[PDB]
């Protein structure tokens, strides 16, 4: 239980959840 993902990391639709208002731009989580 760390976290989730941040604006640089790799994640994807259902691989790797990221915070909340970070969605997967192509493939590393944005800052919508």
């Amino acid at each position: 239980w760390l976290g989730c993902a941040r604006v640089k990391e790799a994640c994807g639709p259902w691989e790797w959840p990221c915070c909340s208002g970070l969605k997967c731009d192509g493939s590393e989580c944005h800052p919508q």
